[PDB]
This record gives C-alpha cells, sequence and structure tokens, in this order.
C-alpha cells in the first residue's frame, strides 16, 4: 500500500504487527467473531486503550519538512529520517496548487502565488548548488533551503498512538497539508484493522474530517 | 511457536514479532527496497558499536509471560513498553505460587535445612490461600480478599516491546545484580531475541551489552 | 503538605516546579484575568502540552497492591524502597469494617477485619523466622502479603497528573487508590488552583472530584 | 535565571529548576555532605540513573529551525514552540560567520559565502512579505522561508534525559551549531547541579568536547 500525497509526497506501508485480534488477545491475556468485535467496541467506548498498543505499524513517508516538523511532535513513536548533513537528497519541493488558496481573497491570482513559490525555491536551490560547488559542506549549505523541501522517514507507531495522531491531525484545525497525510494513514489503518478503525470512528474519534 | 518454562510454574511465550534484523537496516537507510548480506550485517555492527540505537526501535516483540508478582513488579518498572495483565479485582486466577527450590538457598549459611525453608514457604502460602477462600465464601469481594495473598502469587501478562528497549531490559536484568528469579526470565527473553534477530543479538553482545551472564551462557 | 490515607498511608508533597503561570508562559513562549482566561481556553480546547511544564514530586506510602496500580502510569518517574535490600517498617493495610459495608457478608465486617489481621501476623512471623534462620530478604519477603506498605518518590507533570486523576479519582478505580487520588487532587488544587478548576470544569472525565471538595 | 547567547542571535535562558543534587540523593534513599556526594558518584558510576529524573529544568531557547529539528528528536522531554501558522515572528536568520568555514578549502572567500547566505535569506524573506501582503495565509507563505530562520521554544527536561542530550550533542560528531547550544545547556546544568555534573563528566559522559 502506497498512497500519493500533495505533489510529490507519499505514505507507504512497510510492515504491520498484528491485527484487530492482537488487541483482543492482549485484553484477554490469552494466546490460544461477534464476541471479539463486541470486545473491541467495549474497550473503545470505555477508554480502555492499552490493548491497542499491541498493534504496531511501520510506514515510510515522504513529506515536506514543515509537515515533518509537526508530525515529529508525536513523541510516542519511533522515527528515522534522511540526514541533512550526509544523505543524498532528490531536492524536490512542495509547491502548493492554485486550489490551495481558493477560499482566500488574494490580491494576485492563485497561479501567480504558485509561480512565486516555485521561483524562490529555484533561487534557493541554485544558491545551494553554488555553495556546494565552491566546497561548503552540506550541513552548512543546506540551511538556505526552504521549509517545503521534501524529506523521507520511517515511522513506527502503535495503534493507540496512531489514534491520537488521527484525533489531532485528521481534523480541520490541523494544517491542510498534514490532514492529507493523516487521511492516508487512516486509510491504511482501516484496511489492516477494520474493527478497531470502525469502533474508533464510532466511539473515540474527536476530529471532524474522517 | 516458542515457549520456555521458567521457575516452577512460570513461562515466557512468544506471541508475535514485527520485523527482523533487516528492519533495522531498512530504517537506518530509510529505504523500503537491494539486499547485501555482508554490508547489511556490517551496518548492524556499526550502529551497535557507535551507539546508533534508534533503528532497533523498528523491531518489535509481543510476549506472554507468567511470573510471580514480585518479579512482575520489577519487570513493570520498564516504562518503554506496553503491558496488559490479569485483573486482581475481576479475573479468574489459577492460584499458583512460586515456591523456591532448596537449591535456591544453597550458597547461604542457613540455620535450618534448605528443604525446611521450602516447606515453611509452602505452609504459609497454603494458610494465606485458605484464609482467602474463607473470605471469598463469606462474600468479601476479590479486590479486598486478595490482599492477603503473598507476593509469590503468579500472574500473567502480555508485553510488547521494541528491540532497543528489550536490549535495555537485558542489560539490566540479564545480569548478576538483578534478582536470580528475574535473571531466569531475562535469559529466556534473550534466547527468543537471538532466534529472531541473530545479527542484532550478536552485535549487541559484542559491542553494547553491559551485563555479565549472557557472555557465559548461550 | 502531608495527607494521611487509609490506616498508615500518606501522600506528602516534596517539591513543585512552577505554578499556573508556568503553563501560561509556556503557551505564550515567554493581568490575572487574561492569564486565568488563557488557562481555561487551553483546557477547553484540549491544548494540554503547556501543562507539562508544571512538575510535582510526591513521597507516597501505600500498600503494594495500590502501588502496583499506580506504577502502571508510565509517564512519570518512580523510586521505591528495595524489597531486596531496604529496611522496612513492616506495616500492613487492614481494611476498616466500614470498607465492607455495602456488601452482603455472612460474617460481621469486624470479623473480616480480624481474619485479615490474623493472617498478616502469621505471614509476618513466618517471615521473621526465615530471616532469623539466614534466608536472604529477597527470598524471605515473598511470603508477605500484598497489603504490605511500601514507600516511593513520584515525579510527574501536571498533564500526566490529570490523566492519573481522570483514571484513579473515579468510582471505577479501586476504593483504596481513589483515596490516594483525592489527596493528590487536594495538593494539585492548592498549588495550581486555576489549572485545577479549569480541569474540573472542562477536561475531568471522572466522577468523584465533582462531588468531593 | 541565567541567559547565554549562542550563534549570532540565539540564546538559551533558564526559566526554572526543580531540585538540585540532593533531590537525587533523597529519591535514591526514598527519604524526605561527604556521604551524599559519594552516593551521587556511586549512582553515576553504576548507571543507576533513575534518581536523576527527579531533577527538572525549564529552558527558553532561541535557535534556528535546523538546530531545533535535531533538538526535538529528544522525545523524553516537553516542548512548546512558537506557531508558524499563527504566531508573530521576529524574522531573524542564522548567518554563519566566516570562521565557520575555516577548515574547508573553499574556492570563494569565506566572507563571500556569508554574503551569499545573507542574500538568499533576504530574497526569501522579501518574497514571504509579498505573499503575506497579497493575502496568502502565514501557514502557506512561511514555507518559502529557509531552515536558518530562528524559532523559540520552551523545553522542560529532567536531568537524566539532559545527560543523554549532552552525551549525543556535546560531542564532535554532532553538528557544530548544536554543539554550541549543548555547551550552554551544560554550563547551566553545572551551575545548578555541580555534584551531578562532575560525576557525569567523570563516570558517564561519552562525548569529547565538555
Ligand atoms: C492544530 C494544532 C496546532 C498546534 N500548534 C502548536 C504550536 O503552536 N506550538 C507547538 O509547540 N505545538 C503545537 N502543536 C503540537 C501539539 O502541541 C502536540 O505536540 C502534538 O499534537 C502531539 O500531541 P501529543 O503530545 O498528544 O502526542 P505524543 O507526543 O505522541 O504523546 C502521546 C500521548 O502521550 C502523553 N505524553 C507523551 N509524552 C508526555 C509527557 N512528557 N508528559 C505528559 N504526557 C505525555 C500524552 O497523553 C499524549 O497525548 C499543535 C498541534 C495541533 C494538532
Ligand atoms: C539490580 C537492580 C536494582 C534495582 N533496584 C531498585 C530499587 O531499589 N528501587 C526502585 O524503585 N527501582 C529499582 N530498580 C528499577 C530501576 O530503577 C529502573 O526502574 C528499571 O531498571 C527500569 O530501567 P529504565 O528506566 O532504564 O527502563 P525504562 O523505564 O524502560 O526506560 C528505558 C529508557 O528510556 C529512558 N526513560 C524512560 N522514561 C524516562 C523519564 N521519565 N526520564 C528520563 N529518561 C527516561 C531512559 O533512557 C531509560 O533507560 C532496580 C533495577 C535493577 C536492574
Ligand atoms: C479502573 C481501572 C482498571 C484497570 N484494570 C486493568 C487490568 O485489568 N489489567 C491491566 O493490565 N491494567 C489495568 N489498568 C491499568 C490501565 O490499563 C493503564 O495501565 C493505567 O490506567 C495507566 O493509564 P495510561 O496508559 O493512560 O497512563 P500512562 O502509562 O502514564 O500514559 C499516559 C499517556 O501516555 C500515552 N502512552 C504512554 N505510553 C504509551 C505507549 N507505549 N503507547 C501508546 N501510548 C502511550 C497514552 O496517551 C497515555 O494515556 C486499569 C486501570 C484502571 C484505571
Ligand atoms: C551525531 C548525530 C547524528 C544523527 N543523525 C540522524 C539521522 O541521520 N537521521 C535521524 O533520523 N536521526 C538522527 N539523529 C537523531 C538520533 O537518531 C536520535 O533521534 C536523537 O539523538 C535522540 O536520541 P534518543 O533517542 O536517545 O533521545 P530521546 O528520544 O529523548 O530518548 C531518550 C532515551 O529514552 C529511550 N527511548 C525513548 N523513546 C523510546 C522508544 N520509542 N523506544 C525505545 N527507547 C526509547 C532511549 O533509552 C533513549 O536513549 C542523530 C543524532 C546525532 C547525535
Ligand atoms: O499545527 C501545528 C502548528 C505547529 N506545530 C508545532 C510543530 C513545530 O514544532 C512548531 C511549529 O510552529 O509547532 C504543530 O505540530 N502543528
Ligand atoms: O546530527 C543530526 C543529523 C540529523 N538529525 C535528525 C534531525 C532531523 O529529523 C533529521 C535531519 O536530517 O535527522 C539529528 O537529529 N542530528
Ligand atoms: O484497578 C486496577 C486494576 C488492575 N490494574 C493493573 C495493576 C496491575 O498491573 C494489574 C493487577 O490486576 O493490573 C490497575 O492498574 N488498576
Ligand atoms: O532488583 C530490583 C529491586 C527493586 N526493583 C523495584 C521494583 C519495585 O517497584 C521496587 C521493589 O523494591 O523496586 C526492581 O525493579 N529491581
Amino acid at each position: 500500500m502506497k498512497i500519493d500525497i500533495l505533489d510529490k509526497g507519499f505514505v507507504e506501508l512497510v510492515d504491520v504487527m498484528g491485527n484487530d485480534l492482537s488487541a483482543v488477545r492482549a485484553a484477554r491475556v490469552s494466546f490460544d467473531e461477534e464476541r471479539d468485535r463486541h470486545l473491541i467496541e467495549y474497550l473503545m467506548k470505555h477508554g480502555h486503550e492499552t490493548p491497542f498498543e499491541h498493534i504496531v505499524f511501520t510506514f515510510h513517508v515522504k513529506a515536506p519538512i514543515f509537515v515533518a516538523r509537526q508530525w515529529f511532535r508525536h513523541r510516542i513513536a519511533s522515527y528515522n529520517e534522511l540526514s541533512g548533513r550526509y544523505s543524498k537528497l532528490s531536492y524536490e519541493f512542495y509547491i502548493p496548487s492554485p486550489e490551495r488558496l481558493e477560499g482566500y481573497k488574494t490580491t494576485i491570482p492563485p497561479e501567480r502565488v504558485t509561480e512565486k513559490i516555485s521561483e524562490i525555491v529555484d533561487k534557493a536551490y541554485r544558491t545551494y548548488l553554488e555553495l556546494i560547488e565552491s566546497g561548503v559542506p552540506r550541513e552548512v549549505a543546506r540551511i538556505v533551503l526552504p521549509l517545503n523541501l521534501y524529506t523521507r522517514f520511517f515511522w513506527t507507531v502503535n495503534a493507540r498512538s496512531l489514534m491520537n495522531f488521527l484525533n489531532l491531525r485528521a481534523d480541520s484545525h490541523a494544517q491542510w497539508e498534514i490532514q492529507q497525510y493523516a487521511l492516508a494513514i487512516a486509510r491504511i489503518f482501516k484496511e489492516k484493522c477494520p474493527w478497531t478503525f470502525e469502533a474508533f470512528l464510532k466511539y473515540a474519534y474527536k476530529g471532524d474530517i474522517l
């Protein structure tokens, strides 16, 4: 499973441990359908969330730095990211579409905002290459690159923490760009843990957009 | 399926595992993609030797453990993990108790024979258990009645833990300063870890393991 | 501040970093009415991270079965007496007869209390005999019952503390830990009155603290 | 209260502290000079680190985003940062000094690298103001700003986690810029917990520069 997001981003599922029944087993402390599904709803409605910690996902995410900064505020998870100091990058940048501004009364056309963003990114990138060419190390030269530069990371997260992430980020108060990522995370979650996901939406989900 | 017996009635059972040694390699490189055994194994050693531990967080285990409460209290001090335990207030229990073997005391100068210590422990547990049943029979709820049961009562739990936190657990508990009973559990955890992540385990022993027992035992 | 709990337990405040204004400063990243209004605003909209910048240290004396529940709260720091090495006072929680009032028992509540006292005395005497004969503490203590009192230090931030109160200052929690949670709430209220009142009004999910002053 | 200036416009300021060296001693003994100092050394040399969690600091930090991204990887701590979406910013940028490049054979003089960095940040900043003036919301407009933009945050952290931070960041493998911040954090730590700090350097500190 891989879902494209924004202009060059994506969320890709790398691995998953367990499924809905992993939470049921943990709740019953028992290794060895209607009753199991009823238990999942029960746990969710009463806030008995610890059993959901025994379901774990690993994702591979490509996102602009400003999105990644918000995402990385979720401390109850594991992250490994490309190195700005040492890694080869593709040097791609998130350029908002004109539709992103639709809704706001701007004194220049949305298409022109897009163009100005693209221009300043190109200038920053060209300054960066000149610095590199003249022998400035990457860890210094890259500081002139803008916040819409794409990075990549691995994210390992359990279903309880993932639900918190969806509560906060799959919500209209979150920035639109990370909402888009959160929708994709939700889709993958739903595919792998349909009972947990449905119970979550029904009883515990605090956001609006799902 | 891996299940190892511990103490007189305890066990550690593997329930599930996400990933393997290559999960750490992929996370370190940030590449979901190009396998090369010698370079991959070299990267695991490199990470371990230089203390780059975050890639090991992407390997995760779930165990099912049966252990006496005094062991579980030590275990549950490891906060970077997930636990679900039987309820003392509401769950059915089997009411089994850890009775140390006479060999457990061999090593200490005692004024009574080790066999007699074992017997006295068995006796007081039986008395406690019988008092407990009398309380239950007379209508005292379990959450109150169970407080007279001793600390060697067995409980069960699920434990989900990543390999980084697992290595911390082994550093601290697979060690002669840890209580002998929890050492026995830690050796079983190590055996399972070794079986599932042999490269990580070997690199851990070689570069990062701070304890004493796992360099001797196998 | 030290509050007695159960028959021999307590909660004592050791230290506190900050006060209500610590959360205000952290939220603003740098007039009492506007500051109090901000605390209510944060609490009402679920902006909880600023409350992480208020921290408490408590010293708690509680029976092991209560401590086991308490220590499930992972987002906190604990240091407890060593069962293997520490000197203990060997005291035990004996429920009062009133603790059983509410349950139809076939023996009088006073008799339940007595039977508990008896079995703890027997366990404790067996323990002393084991110790006297040279059995090390780390082994001998395993015969002691779960109502043995222990002590610990607990360092915890106000956000995690509010989670603790949501779960433990609540009628679904065991009565014994409810009593501890009420004392924690009293101390919290004394040190962070605005946070506490906003918590009760907008975020508290339990039942007992809306009833009990 | 203590404030140390870092880089060209950054700082680390101590906001508050709970406890001191004796807080760790009290927690280790569970009880409310030579023997106390000896206990701190003992704990440190044997890796008995949990008592140090009962010492807690709050800092106020002003640092460039690229430094903040490294810092915020330390999950065992609490953070509150200025909002890129909603907060007023001062719009200041870290411009490396010519001495920062000394050590590297560059084909342009270090002073010219500094100038080029200043230029591209000015251009990015001016593009940003134009976008703002034309009604583009801040959460979109700010994505063109470079990674050397200064941000501010509150950081609450216990001494155990602070020692892990110093092991990793007060070290020559860490980027030079965050080394400077780590040195200031270490200064403050030393001032408030001298026995802990000395024991840490003696027995546990894994880095080189302290
Ligand atoms: C719409 C929106 C606007 C935002 N604006 C800002 C802003 O302007 N500035 C800013 O700095 N941040 C901002 N954030 C980030 C926000 O403050 C949180 O950092 C982020 O939402 C992660 O939430 P969390 O702490 O619940 O998640 P995690 O860090 O994954 O924590 C998960 C859960 O564990 C608990 N937890 C984890 N660590 C601790 C701890 N140390 N103490 C107590 N409990 C803990 C809490 O229960 C938490 O819910 C914003 C977030 C959103 C959604
Ligand atoms: C031989 C031995 C004797 C012991 N004796 C006692 C005793 O007498 N009394 C007692 O109370 N305990 C005792 N313990 C328990 C010990 O203090 C730790 O609670 C236990 O070893 C868990 O270790 P941890 O904190 O490293 O693991 P975890 O809690 O799993 O944490 C793992 C890592 O995450 C970090 N971490 C997690 N949470 C925090 C935080 N809040 N702040 C900073 N860093 C954090 C640390 O880097 C830590 O190493 C003993 C342990 C051993 C092995
Ligand atoms: C009435 C009652 C009955 C109970 N019965 C049982 C029982 O039968 N068996 C049993 O085992 N336990 C039982 N518990 C304990 C319960 O399962 C929790 O362990 C305990 O309430 C601590 O809650 P917490 O996880 O929110 O707290 P903390 O562990 O302090 O965590 C605080 C917050 O941080 C986040 N967090 C911390 N660590 C993680 C993680 N690893 N993954 C995801 N999120 C995390 C969550 O947002 C959490 O709310 C019971 C608790 C109560 C109150
Ligand atoms: C020189 C240098 C280069 C780096 N390069 C990169 C890079 O290229 N890419 C990249 O992504 N990162 C990089 N990092 C960041 C690094 O991987 C860590 O994210 C960062 O150093 C924080 O370390 P920490 O995990 O020990 O701290 P914290 O996250 O504060 O954790 C403190 C301690 O708690 C424990 N802990 C906390 N959470 C968990 C958990 N979920 N599981 C297990 N244990 C836990 C560990 O014991 C840990 O030491 C680099 C760091 C340095 C110093
Ligand atoms: O919607 C938001 C706004 C801000 N931040 C955090 C991320 C970063 O640390 C800082 C940026 O202002 O605050 C978020 O996580 N989400
Ligand atoms: O020295 C470094 C290099 C990288 N990173 C992390 C921070 C950020 O998330 C990403 C930048 O490459 O990796 C660090 O924390 N420290
Ligand atoms: O009300 C309860 C019941 C159980 N537990 C946890 C504590 C211990 O780990 C185990 C005992 O059943 O479950 C609690 O935390 N609170
Ligand atoms: O070897 C030990 C000794 C003590 N403790 C912790 C467990 C419990 O909370 C308390 C009991 O002494 O201290 C351990 O974890 N390991």
